[PDB]
């Protein structure tokens, strides 16, 4: 994993604490900040390493389908959701504050009980999965409006793990953006990579970088195909495509 930052190695040891234990994570951090990446970290340090990595993104399903993908539903005679194909390990829940609030009641009653109910006939399944979540929203907020639970928080939340932005991690910026150059040149079958200049460096160090990591990655690749030479130091980067 790249960076240097002093809050980038803070949380990678916090994770090689957290990771051992069954408690439930919560990562905050904004898109491209490595959520998933962390979340991953969580499960291959951890006891479980051997079982399964399964994530979700709640954000990207209606109500009756979240329900449905995490908890499963009958009829071939059964379709298993997130939860039981996580049995024995990992489940990562990314956009966690847009589940719906008949959602996070049903996440409570499966932490606390450790079971997923079933329809008559079927008696209830019992899940043994390490949950790791995570959000950008300001849960405590949410909290207060009435559009997240607190219960379920006092649950989810044993330990926070808040990811820094891009933009407060120092110099990582030319770090993984020189990584990413590279690595790009190797794609094009550039020799060498001739180095960013300084109107290069201020461009990528003033910009806020919304989408972090997965957005530098972009932007960088696309910047050195336009330049497409070792001959002279990159100085165009490309942010906005759709500029020109
Ligand atoms: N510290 C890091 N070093 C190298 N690549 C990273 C690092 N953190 C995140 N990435 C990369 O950034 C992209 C976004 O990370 P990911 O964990 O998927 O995103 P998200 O925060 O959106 O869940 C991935 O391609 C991942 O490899």
């Amino acid at each position: 994993l790249l960076g240097e930052a002093n809050s980038f190695l803070e949380v990678l040891e916090q994770v090689s604490h957290l990771a051992p234990l069954d408690k439930p994570v919560l990562i905050i951090g904004e898109r491209g900040t490595g959520k998933e990446l962390i979340a991953s970290r969580l499960h291959y340090l951890s006891s479980r390493w051997q079982g399964p990595f399964i994530s979700l993104n709640c954000a990207a399903l209606n109500e009756n389908l979240l329900d449905s993908e995490l908890f499963g539903h009958e009829a071939q005679k059964r379709h298993p959701g997130r939860f039981e194909r996580a049995d024995g390990g990992t489940l990562f829940l990314d956009e966690l504050a847009t589940a719906p609030m008949m959602v996070q009641e049903k996440l409570l009653r499966v932490i606390e009980y450790g079971e997923l109910e079933r329809v008559g006939g079927s008696q209830p399944l019992q899940v043994n999965v390490r949950l790791v979540c995570a959000t950008n929203a300001d849960l405590p907020a949410m909290v207060n409006e009435g559009t997240f639970r607190a219960d379920l928080l006092d649950r989810l939340a044993f330990d926070v793990v808040q990811l820094p932005p891009l933009r407060e991690r120092e110099s990582d910026i030319m770090l993984m953006a020189e990584y990413f150059a590279i690595q790009m040149c190797r794609e094009i079958k550039l020799p060498l990579f001739p180095g960013f200049t300084e109107r290069a460096r201020e461009t990528l160090l003033n910009y806020r970088w919304p989408g972090n990591i997965r957005e530098l990655k972009n932007v960088v690749e696309r910047s050195v195909y336009r330049h497409g030479t070792s001959d002279y130091p990159l100085d165009d980067i490309i942010i906005d495509p759709f500029k020109r």
